[PDB]
């Protein structure tokens, strides 16, 4: 499913993401956008390390989830990658909360670093009532 802007702003915030580890809702919304276009079914296969990025946040199968088909898997989220492909993002959000608790925080997502970090991201939450 593809979330509309404010729809995602409200569910992410309902899941207590607004200010999680200092990361604002707007900044979470900017990650989602540049990562998958707000699409939960988004998946990106990297023939390189043979890993795959899953769901709305494009979490990689090599360190966070297990899809049973990528070398050197750690599965730090103790979750199946297939859970990151559901209409309900509770599972993906909880795993993301885990990703950012790591030293690098949100700077883990290079898409967010390129398109979000240090920039104005208040349009992502504009008029959403959040």
């Amino acid at each position: 499913k593809v979330f509309e802007r404010c729809e995602l702003a409200r569910t992410l915030k309902r899941l207590g993401m607004d200010g999680y580890r200092g990361i604002s809702l707007a900044n979470w919304m900017c990650l989602a956008k540049w990562e998958s276009g707000y699409n939960t079914r988004a998946t990106n296969y990297n023939a390189g390390d043979r890993s795959t990025d899953y769901g709305i946040f494009q979490i990689n199968s090599r360190y966070w989830c297990n899809d049973g088909k990528t070398p050197g898997a750690v599965n730090a989220c103790h979750l199946s990658c297939s859970a990151l492909l559901q209409d309900n993002i509770a599972d993906a959000v909880a795993c993301l909360k885990r990703v950012v608790r790591d030293p690098q925080g949100i700077r883990a997502h290079v898409a967010w670093r390129n398109r979000c970090q240090n920039r104005d991201v208040r349009q992502y939450v504009q008029g959403c009532g959040v």
